């Protein structure tokens, strides 16, 4: 029904006055039921990982009490699926399996990667005390949970020599954008506070800021990355590379960026780019430009960052510098909006951007062009709020088709909720005479 | 005016409670001008390699772009010179060529090679995408250059079959350390990504470590030489021949060291010990003793590794482990700090230590007794750091003199620059 | 109790449509105790070789510390013993003698050679230092040790004027698989680096191959054979011929294989066939498929090599070529996988099939007939995984029998072991219309 993305290109154009672009579908349809979801208004659903194989998607979400940031975890909610024609405008979800996560108590978080007819969910979670309490903000290795139809769930307890870290980390978080399956093997993005010896000059590109000269800037931007505390570790990012996943003896590895190359750690995703791979880093910190690199191999040496500022993220920070500049500052910033590829390049790519509004958030769907033109549609107009976006697209009814996971509430007295759309990417030649 | 060094023995000596040492000489003397240098803060002079010859020697530097390490590589300067006497306390240094490497964007890395009248530059290429900017950490190929006085630079292409490698690589550098010429051969060392479908024991000799589990170690020493990426594939080390160099149509070949035989690939350089041969490889990983094999046809089973275990890199590394015990971890070491072999089994050699002293560095030269003996005098204390060095030697004033060629800041906001100095071997019977 | 194999034809089908064919028996019986085996998990024991005369055979092995390929060589066992009917399912070993070579650090290799109630073990040493100590892949002449029932083992140097080597070799081995008496002379096959002065055309036939124009390929194939170091050498095969061996001064000849009509040198084995010989060589190089040679006199030249692929070699290998067109390319493969033939020509053989199956392996045993079907049955599959085969054939109860003796580990985490089993051969006229 639905085949991995072909990054399709111009068939004609190739002429004079005529530019080959991409934009957004019209209309942005509802995909009802990717996932279930309470009534109760005393629960808020947050940090969904969104991921789409071959043909199942894999979807997961947090049930927390309360509080969407630092509320209990009551329950972490696991769908695998298929995307389908049930004879709709678009695409629809059709669950096949909904699991919940052992323990939810003792997760830091969970993320999901989508393969071919196989699905996989990898966790980290802090140390028990004797009581069985989670002692929170620590790390006691990883579980790694495989989805099949018509098979039970099978559960691998990565710990101990199953796991080799090239820094040593206290705190483990696996990004919520979700990772990817290559062969006998899963990539997955994590950060965290790693402990550090040595000296740093964290990354601190910005733009015209008052007092640059002196190394003031540069000490805020080593600070952003720091913790606070007697003892001083970093907020860095990594690639989880799962081993050996077939064998059924799963081992887990780390190579951590260096703050030289990184902005504060924060939720990644790992994407598949034809041959190629692709990072992206949510802003967690004062730098809320794009942060998406490629690569061609899975290597911090091997990743090169888009010069592209867009989506730049508004919603859910204390920061406040400019979109112009950018000036660092000690500031958080906990949302998430990602962009999907549609070239090789990624110089072509679908995106949701998110600007507030009265309290509220208004909201557009955007395709980015090679020259740097942003096509972009007005979307939602009667949601009160939408605070986050992860984006997986497709082929589907021989056209480039995308979901989008959008966490949000419909009305502001609502307690939040997860929803799910489908749109098309649709290509043009047209003939542009100013 | 100097000859390859003759490794001198005891003349004398042969009587009860008299040892035959060698020891530095007591001054360090500036060989100004090996090199040329610019005085641009904004540049980085890195990764140098040095051979010395009959007579003439080869130099070669990156000269990077505000980053000693990732920085773009701005040019790469060579350097064909002749070790000459303009009657100052030690030997100098007389330039013949200065040469620049054309595009060095697409240049991995290159070593150089001193023989007799002649040096060569061997460097490793990346594949020129479409755009021809380079692709980062791949391989395509060598380029082989000859230097000679009066001598129009001379360049040959090694791509397709005209390199044979025992394993596939991925990427491909060639040791920093530099290479020898033999007859109608030259041999250099390089490493980079080999790919592998084999099960591995590295190899993974340590001290006293006492993990919880216990058998982390051996899977640590596994991991160390392995590579994050979409495939599996080692950090390995092999030799380089260059044969039918006389020919114009240059061959290279390869040979890997296992991992049961090996710690992750690195900075290596290869060595003419009278009829033998030698290989230094600069810690990567985390064991920082002294690396060093002696070879009679230069192959890895012929390969023996000298048991001494100084120099120690202590400098340039995230590794948190002991000099005495060197318990394997993940962790990451980029020095260079090689030796001179001084006697046929190269027990007697010469050495430059250097130790971190409050983000500056602590500095020695020094020379191996066969007892074990360390004769050592600290060096370049006004130097705010230097971070590698590496050693030639030779025959000067009927002596063995040393020239030494290291990266380091002569005070601390300056940037990187390299600097050439030379001592003196002096032998003696204590009793 | 058994007779040297009667290689049997059809009696019968001269009949439209009726083939006939040989296939392996259904059962893979034990064949326990063939010789000794330690339990100390620090030994490897490798290298078998394997023959089997009139009613004896020769059975050897390397016991090896902790590593089976480089391990120092702690003993070299060898056993004489009678193939005997123990009231089994299958022909079983009567160990007659075990006995240890002596001084093994100072061996190269040996192999053995079965004949009339009496066996011969050849085996090539190094030079020593003055310290005793080996100097390893260096070469001193040979020890033949001839051994007989209820007769101690004879001892028989062969150094200086008793070898006459075609070349000059620096390094020789025994190829592993054995040899034969042939009246008063011994046949084996060995291998070793020679000195090489003049120019050569390596044998490089391959498929379908990229780049094919402009040669170059050659180049490989010239280079496959060759020696990395300061003293290039080739690496060669050759027969050796043991000269007077009831003289009691026996002596040993050589001739060579050039690299125009070889691959890289590898371990080889001797085989009476009929009124013919014929030689086995085990793929070293890039060239996995099947060497296997007839002659009439044992001579370089009188040697025809068979344009059967099976069995294809796909263990134990660096390269990765493919099995359709097997590219040149410069890399080792170690596995040994023989044959025996069951007919005079050899168009009739039995052997085994090794596959790599996910850091175990999966066997077969096979007989392929003249048409060119292989009959395979999948044997030992409760094993983790089995490395090499050599195969001998004899007649016992009226039929076919062949025993094989392979190296490999019962479970994962064992010290590799020998294993020693029996099957049968029938013969079948099957009768098949389009």
């Amino acid at each position: 029904t639905i085949k991995p993305v072909e990054y399709y290109k111009p068939d004609g154009c190739n002429k004079t006055n005529d530019h080959f672009t991409m934009q957004p579908g019209v209309n942005f349809y509802t995909v009802p039921n990717l996932g279930p979801s309470s009534s109760s208004a005393d629960e808020c659903y947050t940090n969904p990982s969104f991921s789409i194989g071959s043909s199942i998607y894999m979807f997961s979400q947090e049930i927390r009490k309360t509080d969407c940031t630092t509320g209990e975890i009551l329950s972490i909610q696991i769908v695998l699926g298929r995307i389908v024609d049930k004879g709709q405008q678009g695409p629809q979800a059709s669950p096949l399996l909904v699991w919940s996560v052992p323990n939810p108590k003792i997760i830091n978080s969970c993320a999901v990667a989508a393969g071919d007819e196989t699905g996989w969910v990898l966790c980290s979670v802090t140390l028990t005390a004797a009581s069985g309490e989670p002692i929170p903000h620590m790390f006691d290795g990883f579980w790694l949970y495989k989805f099949e139809p018509d098979t039970e769930v099978v559960a691998y307890r990565i710990t101990g020599f199953a796991y080799l870290l090239d820094k040593v980390y206290d705190s483990v978080f696996i990004g919520k954008g979700g990772g990817i399956q290559r062969g006998n093997d899963l990539y997955f993005q994590m950060f965290g506070l790693s402990r550090n010896r040595q000296s740093i000059k964290a990354l601190c590109e910005h733009g015209s800021c008052l007092g640059t000269g002196g190394g003031g800037y540069q000490v805020l931007c080593d600070r952003a990355v720091m913790s606070f505390g007697s003892e001083e570790s970093l907020i860095s990012n990594a690639y989880l590379k799962v081993n050996d996943v077939a064998s059924g003896k799963p081992t887990i590895i780390s190579q951590t960026f260096p703050p030289s190359d990184s902005y504060k750690g924060s939720n990644g995703r790992i994407y598949t780019i034809g041959e190629r791979y692709g990072i992206y880093l949510a802003p967690s910190s004062w730098n809320r430009y794009l942060r998406f690199g490629l690569t061609p191999d899975i290597s911090v040496r091997s990743t090169t960052w888009l010069k592209e500022k867009d989506p730049i993220m508004k919603v859910l920070t204390t920061c406040t510098n400019t979109d112009k500049d950018m000036c660092p500052e000690i500031c958080n910033t906990r949302g998430y909006q990602d962009i999907f590829p549609l070239s090789e390049d990624s110089s072509f790519y679908t995106y949701i951007g998110i600007t507030p509004s009265n309290e509220g958030t208004k909201s557009f769907v955007a395709v980015k062009d090679d020259a740097g033109h942003v096509a972009s549609i007005t979307i939602l107009p009667n949601y009160y709020s939408i605070t986050s976006a992860t984006i997986s697209c497709f082929m589907y009814k021989e056209e480039i088709w995308c979901i989008a996971v959008t966490e949000g509430r419909k009305q502001k007295e609502n307690p939040q909720r997860i929803y799910a759309h489908s749109y098309r990417v649709q290509k043009m030649c047209f003939n542009i005479k100013p």
